[PDB]
């Protein structure tokens, strides 16, 4: 179990989505972006999307394309983004809390 601290805050507002508990995940590594992703295990509560561990410090022993992972967070939009005017890359945001290879 590694511990991590998150800071990339909300301007507007945290919109909740969902808290994981030891939830299994994958690392993707994303090409154009060039940052880490996770796919999670349980796609119901996402609706599938990769959850970008924004503004987490992850020790560079995680950051391995496809990486099989155990994690905890609070998955999160932020409300700025929410906009109709608003044309985003389809993710979600995660608070990591915990994460540990699989």
């Amino acid at each position: 179990e590694s511990h991590a601290s998150c800071s990339c805050e909300c301007v507007e507002e945290k919109i909740p989505i969902v808290t994981l508990k030891n939830e299994n995940a994958h690392f993707r590594y994303m090409k154009r972006r060039n940052d880490f992703a996770l796919e999670i295990e349980n796609k119901e509560l996402v609706r599938g999307l990769y959850l970008i561990p924004r503004g987490c410090d992850i020790p560079k022993k995680y950051k391995e394309d496809g990486l099989p992972v155990i994690i905890s967070g609070e998955v999160f939009d932020c409300s700025e983004y929410i906009k109709p005017w608003i044309k985003r890359d389809p993710v979600y945001f995660i608070k990591l809390s915990t994460i540990k290879k699989k």
